[PDB]
RNA sequence: UGAAGGAC
C-alpha cells in the first residue's frame, strides 16, 4: 500500500490511538485492524513485537468504544492462536 | 525494535 522504501508514517496515521498491552507474540498491526473493526472502523494500527502496540479508529468515540467493550476481551493472530488484550487510552 | 507497513 502506497510504499516508499523508507522511514515514515506508515499507510493509514490517526488522530485517536488507544493502546493494545497483554498482546500475544503472535500479533502484528495487520490483525489489530482485522479484529478492533468490532469496536468500529480502526484505520491503522502499529506494532512494537513485545505484547504492545497501537490502534485507531476514523472516529474518537469508537477508540473509547475499544477500550471498553473490546478491552478484557478474546483476541485473536495469523499464528493460529488467541489471547486477552488490555486495551488502554494511548501512551 | 537497524528503519514500514497486509506481512502469513
Amino acid at each position: 500500500m502506497a510504499p516508499r522504501g523508507r522511514y515514515g508514517p506508515p499507510s493509514r496515521r490517526s488522530e485517536n490511538r488507544v493502546v493494545v498491552s497483554g498482546l500475544p507474540p503472535s500479533g502484528s498491526w495487520q490483525d489489530l485492524k482485522d479484529h478492533m473493526r468490532e469496536a468500529g472502523d480502526v484505520c491503522y494500527a502499529d506494532v512494537y513485537r513485545d505484547g504492545t502496540g497501537v490502534v485507531e479508529f476514523v472516529r474518537k468515540e469508537d477508540m473509547t468504544y475499544a477500550v471498553r467493550k473490546l478491552d478484557n476481551t478474546k483476541f485473536r493472530s495469523h499464528e493460529g492462536e488467541t489471547a486477552y488484550i488490555r486495551v488502554k487510552v494511548d501512551g
